[PDB]
DNA sequence: TATATTGCGCAATATA
DNA sequence: TATATTGCGCAATATA
């Protein structure tokens, strides 16, 4: 029923709502992808810190010898 | 929209390709969500280890500085 | 030549 | 009444 002016307005508003809904869904998907990058970097940083602390513990303990 | 047989064949092939591409993208999203769960559990393990070792080092440093010269 | 990926429209459906 | 979400599809673009 493309000719009705009420139809044209309804499609106009739904197209706006559809694009808004899909935009939000895309941002949620990107946020999840970004969380993977953040956690990967943070886990690498924490592993480096584990290794640094272990080196410092071993150096300090060598003062016993 | 042509509407030749060549056009109908091209639309059919693209429609199949679109569904296959969307299925793959949705599966990637599911894998990414699982990856977040795996990395969060690993992050919690690493935070606990860093805290444990930091306390151990702090206590050992305190012991050594209680020594006289 | 082809398939893969993408933003979008439509209408049905879900929800307020 | 309204906006929000989604299966199906289209055509432009990206890629092989």
């Amino acid at each position: 029923m493309k000719h009705s002016d009420e139809y044209k307005i309804r499609r106009e508003r739904n197209n706006i709502a559809v694009r808004k809904s899909r935009d939000k869904a895309k941002m949620r998907n990107l946020e999840t992808q970004h969380k993977v990058l953040e956690l990967t970097a943070e886990n690498e940083r924490l592993q480096k810190k584990v290794e640094q602390l272990s080196r410092e513990l071993s150096t300090l303990r060598n003062l016993f010898k």
